[PDB]
């Protein structure tokens, strides 16, 4: 089931991406994570990283799609 610590642990992540609390995740704020990774990507880059689980198509990722991204990386 899910628990209220899990609940909380993915709103911590989420809220490490959205800097600016607005709900949505852009290029601008993947770029800064991703920069303090070690990473260089152009902003294209950014765009087709997000292309792959926008589910909505609204051109940005919001919390369902976040997590998509962590269902990935953990399983
Ligand atoms: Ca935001
Ligand atoms: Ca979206």
């Amino acid at each position: 089931q899910l628990t209220e610590e899990q609940i909380a642990e993915f709103k911590e992540a989420f809220s490490l991406y959205d800097k600016d609390g607005d709900g949505t995740i852009t290029t601008k704020e993947l770029g800064t994570v991703m920069r303090s990774l070690g990473l260089n990507p152009t902003e294209a880059e950014l765009q087709d990283m997000i292309n792959e689980v926008d589910a909505d198509g609204n051109g940005t990722i919001d919390f369902p799609e976040f997590l998509t991204m962590m269902a990935r990386i953990m399983k």
